[PDB]
Order: C-alpha cells, then structure tokens, then sequence
C-alpha cells in the first residue's frame, strides 16, 4: 500500500492503461477486461486488474494535471512492479486538419510545466515516449484499420490559459493535441526507469467545438483503447 | 454546463469548501450539511450543496495538484457565480515548532510551478489569500478555542521531489506547511476576481491516533464553516 | 556597530518604523516620539529612538530600492535585536478606484527583483507581511476612523520601467499600489526570522493635505498598531 | 545562391546527409555516391550531389554547433527544395554500457541551448525526429545486421563543459550520446516545415577513451552512412 | 524639476560625479570644486555644481543599490542634459592579488539584478562603460602616478548574499571588485544614450590612508579624466 | 594533439587571428604573413603560422557560431599556449549612424546564448575584451589613419532569427554590430585566463563595390596585426 494506492505487490499487472478519468477506467475494465477486479479506490481513483485475451492487464485513472499523474505513475513503478504505462486520454486540437475523435500518438510532449526543468538542471529535457511502444501502437492501428497521427503533444498546466497567443506557437510547430500530463508521465518514466506512451483522442478543438463528459468516458475513445490493448500484445512478442 | 462539472447556475452556493479528496467532500456534506444534495460527479469529483446553520453552502473536491484545482475553481468562479473558495486539506510540516495536527492558515503560498509567472510576465506574483477570509478563520478558530498558525504554505508540483534540497530552504524561510494547490487557487482568485483561502492540518513532519487526527480535521472544517458565518455579517 | 549603522546593541527598540526618505525619520522623531535621541548618521541615514505612549520605538530611513532597504533591515534584525519592521511610505496606484491619499497595507508584495529567487532556488517565494501586524494596522486605522485597503503591492526595481505594459498586468491582478521595497523587506524578514509590514499612502496614479493629514495619519496608524500588537 | 551556399535550385537532392565535418562529407561523396558532383564550397563547407543505387542524393557538412547547422539546414530547406535531412555525426557516450563506434539513433534531443526557448515562448519544446524516418533507420539497421539504440541525445553548446555534474544528470535520464546540433536541426526542421533525423557514432566516452580525427572522417562511421542511405530508400517506398 | 531632483535645466553640468554616500558629494564640492553652489536636497541627496580648472562639474550622490542610482541617473540624462556620469565609490575584492586601496575601473559590470534582462528581452546585455572614459581615467591615474586595474565588476543586489559560493565564481572569472550599482548605471546610459564610468577603491577583501589619499586620489583621477576627455 | 587541431605545442604563435572562414585564414596568411606554414586542417579548419614584420603570428578559422569558436579558442589557450585571441570578421549594423565598411571594435558583446549563464550561475556575466588589446587596436587604427568605433556587439545564436523584434531592442541600447561569436570567445578568455578581442567590418545594414569592401577588410587585418605589435612593447 502506497500513500495514494491501497494495494499490494501483484494486484497490478506489469502493464497498466491510464486515463485521467477514473470513471473511464471503470468503463474500460467493464467493457474490455475479463474477470475485472477493483484493486484501488483511495481518493476515488479507481484501479482495475483483469485480462484481455489471456493477457493480464490493469487500468487505473491518474487524475488531471502533471502533479497528479506524477504521484500515481511513481507509486505504481516503484511499489507495484509496473513496467509499462500507456496513458489513454483526450486532448484539444489546434491544427485545422485535426478532427474530433481523431486518434493521436505522442512520441514527444512539450510542456509549460517546470517539472522537467527541476530534474534536468533548468535545461531542455526532451520528454519522449518509448520507441517500441510507439511503434507497437502504430502497428496496432494499421491492423485495426484506425487512423493515427504520430507527433508532439503539449502538456499544459492551465486548461484555461491566460496566454492564447501560445496556441499560434503550438500550431506553428504543429503540436497534434493539447492535453495535461503526457510530459509529466514521460519525465517520471525516465526518472524511475520505466517505459511509457501517451495515446489521445481529440475531444475538442481549441479553435472550434467540443464533446460531452459522457461521450468522453464511454463513447468511441474505444479506438485508442483497442489500439492500446492490442499494441501491448504486440509488445509481448 | 462545463466538461468537468455537470451542474447549472444555481446548483452551488456562493461559497464552496474544497478538499482534495472527492470522498472527503461527501464526508463533509454528510457530516456537517443538512438537506445536502449531490450537484456533480463527472470525473468522480463529487460536489454537494446543502445548508450549515441555515446558510447555503457547497462542498466539492478539487483533486491533487494546481493544474487540477485550477480547472474547478476557475469554472466555479466564472460559471457558477461562486464568490469564495475555501480549500480544506492537509500538509507536511518542515519547521520543528510546528507539530502534528496543527491547523495552518495560508495567508500566502510559495510554489515551484510556472503557472503564476506565465500569468505575471515571468515576474514574482505573491499568491495571497483574501484578508477578511483569513481573519474570519482566525476569529472562528479562537471561538472554537483552537489556536491557529498563519503564514506561508509551499505548493509543490512534485509530491515526490527529486530536489530533496528544497525542504531545508522552505524551513529556512519558515514556511508552515507543504501542500499542492494553494498557489494555484490564489492565482485563479486573482485572475478572475474572486476570494479564496486554504486551511490545512499538519498530517506529517519531515522529522498520534486516528481519533485525535479525525478530531482536528473536523475542527478545521468547523473553523471553515464558522468563518463563512462571521464574514456573512 | 555594523557596516551601515554606527550603533550598539540596545540603541534601537525591538520595533522600527522606516520611511524611504531619511529626512522623514527626523520629522517623525520630533512630531510623534518622546525623549528621542539620535542613534545613527553613517550616510545621512538618520535613526532615532524614543517612546510613544510609553512604548519604546525607533525611526530610521531605508533609502530607495530593495538593495538599500535590504542592507539596513538585515543589520537591524541580526545585529540590533530588532523584531518588527514597519515600512511607512508612498506608492502609485494603477487601479481605477484606488484614489489619491488612500492608505494601503501590503499583505503581500509582488516584484520584478531577482532577490528572492536567489534566496528561494529560483522558485516562487510569497513575500508576505506578518498577519498580526496587518490586522493591527487595519484595526489601528479603523479606530482612527480611516478605511485602509489590504492587498498586494508591487515592489518595482525600475522607477522608470522600459515597458509600461506591465501596469496593465498589475491592474489585472489587482495590485493596490506600486512602490519599491516591500518585497525586499519581507524577504529579509523571512530569511532572518522577524516580522515586517508595509503601509503606503497613494501619492499618485502611476501640501497640507499630504503632510498634516495622510502622511501623519499613516504614522499614527503605524505607531498605534504597534501598541495593539503589544496586546 | 544563399548567403552561405553558392548553388541553384536543383543542385541538391530532396534528401541530403549532413555530417558536421566537411571532409567526412567529401569522403561520403567519394565512397558511397556515384557521379558525385561538388555543388558547394563557400566557407569550405563542401556540398556534394550524386546517386546511391539510382537514388539521387546529396551530402554536405553543417559545421560544429547548433547556430552553424541552423544556418545551413535553413538555407537548404527554404532555398534548395530539400525535404528530409539526416545528420550523420559523432558523439560522446555517458552511459557505462555504451561503446565506441556504437550507432545511436536520436528520436529526441535534449539541449542546453536557448534556441528552442526563443522560438517556443520560453517553454519546453520537445525536439523530436520524424517518426517514419526514425523507423526507416531502425529497419535499415536490422537489414544490415548492425546494432543501434534509439533514444534521446543531448545537444550541448560547450564541448568543454564548465559543469561536469550535468553528465550525472544526463546519464541518470539515460541520454545515449552527447553531440552538438541535433536539437537545433530538429528545431529548424519544425520551424521551416521539413523532416529530419540524427544518427550518430559514439566517437568517445566522456568517462573514458576516444578516437582520432582521421578515424572520425573515414574509418567505420560507414555503418551509420549505410544505415542512413538505405533507410532513405526505404522511405521512398 | 523631476520627481527626485528639485532643479531646472542648466543647473547641472554635462558631467556628473556620483558617490554612493550623499555626505561625500558635499565633501567633494568643498575640497575639489570651485564656486560651488547647491542645486538639490530633495531627500538629503545633496547635489553641487562648480568648476575644476575652469571646467564646469557637478557632484551628487546616488544612494545604495541599482534601483536607487537608476532613478537619479535617468532623471539627470533625460531631464538635465547630462551626458557623462562617473561613479566614484568603494568595493570589496575577491581576487588574491587585488589589494586594499587599489583603484579599479569597471570596463564592464556583471550583476545578479534582473534589471537589464527586463530591458534586453531576458537576454545577455553586456553592461559596459564608455571606452574613452575608461582610457581617460586610466591615463589620468598614470599621470597621477597611480596604477589602476581595468576589468570587470560585479554589481550585487544583496550586500548580504544568502549564498557565498558565488564569490568563488567571481574569482574564477576574475572580477576586480564587488560593488552595487555599476551595471545599473551602465544600463541606464545605454537606454538613454549617454556615457558612464565606474571607478572604485578597494575598501576590503569581501582613516587618513583612506581619505586624504585613496579616496582623494580617486576623485582626482575622475576629475582629471574629464579634462582629458574634453581633449 | 586534440580532436579538432592536429598540431603540437609550438606550432602556433602566442597570438592568433581568427576569421570565421577557413578560406579567409589562408587568405590572411597568404596576404600578410611571410614564411607561413599550414599548422592544421582536421575539419577543413585551416590554421597557419608565419611572421608579420619579424613577429611570429598565427591565423586560423573558428567556424560560425559560439559553440564552434569555443572549441578552438579553448584548445588554443589550454593546449597550444596561446595568450591572445583576435577575432577578425564581419557584422550587420543596426544603428543609422553606423555605415557600411565601418570598423567596429567590440569592447563588450551581448548575446542570446545560455553559454555564459551556464558558467556564471545563471547571473549576468559581462563578456568584455581585454582593455589593452582594445586600446592597441584603437591606436593602431589611428596610425593607419582609419577611425574606429568601440562598443557593444551582439552575438546571435540564430542568424535567421524568428524573433525579428530584437533588432529594435539592439538599436535601442545602441549595439554597434551583430555577429555570432564575440560573447563565446570572451567567455572562454575569462574562463581559462587568456586575452581576446574581436574586430569587425560592417558587411550589411538592417536598413558599395568589392574593391572598397576588400580594402576595408585588409585595413581591419592591418589594424589587427599592428595592434599586436603595439602591445609587444
Ligand atoms: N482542450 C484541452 N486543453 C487541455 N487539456 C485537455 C483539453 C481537452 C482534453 N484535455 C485533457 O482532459 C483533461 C482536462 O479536460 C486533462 O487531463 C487533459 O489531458
Ligand atoms: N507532505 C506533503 N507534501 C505534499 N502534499 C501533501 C503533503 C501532506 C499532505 N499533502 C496534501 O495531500 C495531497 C497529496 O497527497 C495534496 O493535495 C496535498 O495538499
Ligand atoms: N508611483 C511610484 N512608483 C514607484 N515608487 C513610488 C511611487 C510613488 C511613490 N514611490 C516610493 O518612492 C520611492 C521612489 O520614488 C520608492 O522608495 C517608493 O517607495
Ligand atoms: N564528447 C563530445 N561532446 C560534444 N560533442 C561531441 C563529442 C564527441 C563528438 N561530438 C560531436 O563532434 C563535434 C565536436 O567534436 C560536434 O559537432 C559534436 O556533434
Ligand atoms: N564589499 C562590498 N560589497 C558590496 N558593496 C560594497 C562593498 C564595499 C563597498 N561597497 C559599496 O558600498 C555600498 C554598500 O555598502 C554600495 O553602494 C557599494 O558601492
Ligand atoms: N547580419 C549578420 N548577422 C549575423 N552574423 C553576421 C551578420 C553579418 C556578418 N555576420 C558574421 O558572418 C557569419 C555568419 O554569416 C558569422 O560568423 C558572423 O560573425
């Protein structure tokens, strides 16, 4: 049992999918895993462990923001023997050709957080995913006949940014989606020696329209889940 | 109304207490509020509204971290007409004279996030609470016969800090407690013109029983609710 | 004796009022203190000690800028046993409804100085006053029939800022008045463990009505807050 | 003709390999390309264009440092129609299990340069390579039976760093090699809309021994070149 | 008249010597100038104007800290037609062979102030003196049989630095002396287009031998450098 | 001896002129030096050593950029006993009174690289030239009857700046010329205890014939070589 996770070594698989929303986690456990067993609930952060095609998998929420998922990802890696982390979240689009429900794979993640600067002597640490994991996810996609753009995400500390001019900068450098934890998860993965990948579904467009919470914890967003789960199986081989 | 709260203008009071744990919010509503009804739960972030001694009040969790509590408090201010935000959580102590179970009141909050530099042209913004609100809590604490420290809190971005060095720094400049959102909430308050205050009970020390721990948590909440009554006058 | 204060332990009271102008420390000693006696003159920075309603108090200027007030404040706290520092000065207002002559208590002080980042490992240190001192000042003003504003101040390093766009930012976050030392004094107070407070009278929006009035009111507010503090 | 390149549209291929050393470039043109024709020499920065198995390719040096290769890569992209840039350089190893002549592929590149901060409003821009290009290079390697680690590189402004404690930080976050321009090339690629990849051969070990300039412009360092050239052909398909 | 200088165009010479100590501006007017006349007293910051070997010159203190000297310097340049500013002060030495009483001309000034970054879009602005003024000062000292050291200075914002490890860094890069304003003055000079120079006498390694000597020597060096400048 | 210079202690003079272009170094050696022999070329970075009016002197290119000239100048100081480094290049002008072909002397150099903050604990280090060296060049320029401006240079990391805004800033604070290495070389000089100076001729302006351009380049070099003679005394 860690400060935020009441579980023991073994309750979790070596691989756990992590959405920011705990209710999406329950939905994942219920819709895709077999013999799903709840292993955590300390602050409502639901944790589940079951099997997808024989493969033992776990799925748990990490909350919103980099300092939130940093806590969870860290405890999972250091105290529950977890090896790979695949964040299954949502994000806002800034590029004109990016559509809602489009799946994005972040091989990299920019950020306006100071976390990585704190652990890299105020320099620029490129927050990147695990190449193979990224590739497992690309292959999985092609095999499921689902589209997916591979690129940089931007992990923001402020959902409601006081600086909108930064979206022109993001767009210029073509960041695929705006979310809030990828860059923190990668930094943690690296700091504690683990492997991770962030997959996201465009839930809204910074320049246009959006979805609903309901749609966000159950509708589609099944594509990224299928992709995530299948890519894991690819990694097993 | 918003993607993180499925309530509508009128569902929340103009004063909202905010613990980090969604489960603690249900606990507060259940323990101190009468005729309380759940007003939200889109991400498990339970929110409630009821009345404390005839006063309409709300209680909702903000999750761990500045980025998280920034989304909720911001939405509460601009979308649900909330005027005051009172965070009620816990913190770790760094100074020796500060003991377990102490009720700390953050008049100001230092932080290691770039959130406020981003909104303050990279300069130093002093994230402070609302004066009267701090005072209402101090007075309310005296009435409940419970002494309370007032000072600086440190809002950390990393609960598991790689830079263990900051603790000696924090102690050097005498920050009372260490938590993870005071500076974030104060920043929102300043930006959208609202009032906020965060009270904490010392849960640990860098250097007691549950019945005693739980008694102090309830005191913090009583001080919170009672301060709101004082300000009403 | 210290590099900038030619005096010995005991010469200063545990409480010191500090105007920016050295010429005003003398005025205060003559106008409000009793049995005053000069205790410093090192650089024309006149310091005095006397009593107010029996309470021992000292007065001495700190000069303009954080670096300046920082030298004096530190030396007083670490070498003259001083425990409280009340800065009494002026400031410019940026907000639409903060008027000339108003009184503002700086509960906190924003700054463009790199002084606290150097102290706080380049992190955000909330330079704040001592709450009790804030409340005392607030209570002192109410008794004097004055309505003080309690909020944030902006301690600027450049009186003549290269960019005036920052004044909008300041309004946006409701800073009450623009001055040049509050954040420096608070920084020193936190570093050497002592209590500090800054009270300012709006002298412009970025005579008798000033002196025998507002300025005098602010000094009365300060001195009376000390007594309340002693309670 | 650009300020630093005396050539015209067409003299260069859409793909050009770029080592920091102009003499290594001549060596590449001479050893691997056919009908090699010199297209530049303004400040000794030799430029060559020929063919590798029918494919028209160019190879030119970019000098040492981020501000140097920034000039060249920029002019190439904006004035000579270049689309893909593959840096073929050398680097120092900081990890104990990294050996001289080991080939490294940088999917990411950390840096202590301020360049990306200047173009990203003082935030953290993840300097990453083009995924497909990275994968072309991985596949090429497996096909040539050559080993290659994929990861983060660190682009340094100071070869002789006044801060050696930063190597512990680099090593901790497992950066594969220390070089001096990857992060600048990626930033330019993104700022001007082009695709790029950085391949490096460990020329020395920060904690141990090193090679010679001669070995650096001709010996081995053929592996990365073969990998680079072949991966391009893969990308053509 | 300006916020901190109660005078009108014409009251100051196009050249102004500036000690940190206001009390020393008066000493210089009496000891070296001729037909001096007070031109300011706003905050005890005494300013004087007279002539040296027929050359019109003014003397006035700037106070401690960059913020301080920055207010005066700017007002002099933009409102009183001043074209040259020579700072004459003291500093502490960190280098092993820079001795007490030595004279150092700051060709450049390092700083921990955020003042120029605010001016230079957070980039590195080389706060430098006017070369001619440096050379004039250097030539002036040689004639006076004095061997001045020309190099870098470090303008510190905190007299009492929270970390003393920086003093090693300073030695490593050979800074000649530690003071508190040179980089601020240079910044203002560059911003409003004017020439500035800082001359310091080593007063410590971080009496008659000081006054009627070193301090007097430095003032002689300064005044004579002006005349050479006029050539 | 080193991975960027294949010479040995004795191959270089204690004073080295450094243009950015390796080809320009060969041009200087060929045009002003007698009995000059090539002392290096590992990356095409030609280096030469000969004598100017009986004085032993070297000329070697440093490539474009601070990171590049930092490697060479550093190696020259610590590995080949070099005492003085005199960069001789070109720059762009930003101020109107500064005309094409002006010979600028950088007494100081502003920069936008983190190189010096890295070595100066993130504080402001004033990258300046050696005083006497600046003076020797000023005197030598008068003798050659050529006026010369002395002031600040700006060492840019990005020749193609995305932030076009800096030019007005540079002009505001009156920096004479814009190049790419002065601050880098000065930083090395300070760090390894050596002396350096960079002279530039204005090649362009942000707002003439080759024979005239080439005449001014030679003047710069003559001023460089002649300044070295003055200092020798
Ligand atoms: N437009 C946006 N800006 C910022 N974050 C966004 C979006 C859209 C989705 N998310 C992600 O969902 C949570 C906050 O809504 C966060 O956990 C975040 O990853
Ligand atoms: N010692 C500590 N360091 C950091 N955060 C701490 C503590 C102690 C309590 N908290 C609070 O609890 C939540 C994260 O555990 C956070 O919401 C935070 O307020
Ligand atoms: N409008 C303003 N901007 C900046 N400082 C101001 C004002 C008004 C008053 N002060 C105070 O006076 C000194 C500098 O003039 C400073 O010490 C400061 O306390
Ligand atoms: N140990 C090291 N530290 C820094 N750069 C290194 C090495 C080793 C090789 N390189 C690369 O080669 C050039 C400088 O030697 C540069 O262009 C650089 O990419
Ligand atoms: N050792 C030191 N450290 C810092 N400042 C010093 C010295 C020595 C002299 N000064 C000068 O005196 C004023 C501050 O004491 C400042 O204005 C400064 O010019
Ligand atoms: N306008 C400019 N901006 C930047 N660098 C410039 C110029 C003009 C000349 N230089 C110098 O030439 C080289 C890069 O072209 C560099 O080595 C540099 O010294």
């Amino acid at each position: 049992a860690t400060p935020h996770i009441n579980a023991e070594m073994g309750d979790f698989a070596d691989v756990v999918l992590m959405p920011g929303d705990p209710l999406r986690a329950k939905y994942i456990a219920e819709t895709f895993l077999e013999d799903a067993r709840e292993v955590n609930n300390v602050r409502g952060m639901l944790g589940f462990t079951g099997t997808y095609k024989g493969r033992k998998i776990s799925v748990m929420g990490h909350g919103m923001g980099i300092p939130s998922c940093s806590i969870y990802t860290k405890e999972l890696i250091t105290d529950f023997g977890v090896k790979k982390i695949i964040r299954v979240g949502s994000c806002g689009a800034v590029l004109p050709h990016v559509k809602l429900r489009d799946v994005v794979i972040g091989m990299g993640a920019c950020t306006d957080s100071k976390v990585n600067r704190i652990r890299f002597k105020d320099h620029d640490f490129a927050a990147i995913a695990d190449f193979d994991m990224v590739r497992n996810a690309v292959d999985a996609a092609k095999a499921l006949g689902i589209d997916a753009r591979v690129g940089n995400l931007f992990s923001a500390d402020l959902f409601y940014s006081p600086d909108g001019e930064m979206f022109d900068v993001m767009e210029k450098y073509g960041i695929l989606g705006v979310e809030m934890e990828a860059a923190g998860i990668y930094g943690v993965a690296a700091e504690f020696g683990a492997k991770a990948l962030t997959i996201c579904t465009v839930s809204d467009h910074i320049r246009t329209h959006e979805q609903t919470t309901a749609a966000e914890r159950q509708t589609t967003f099944n594509d990224m889940i299928k992709i995530a789960l299948e890519s894991v199986l690819l990694g097993d081989k």
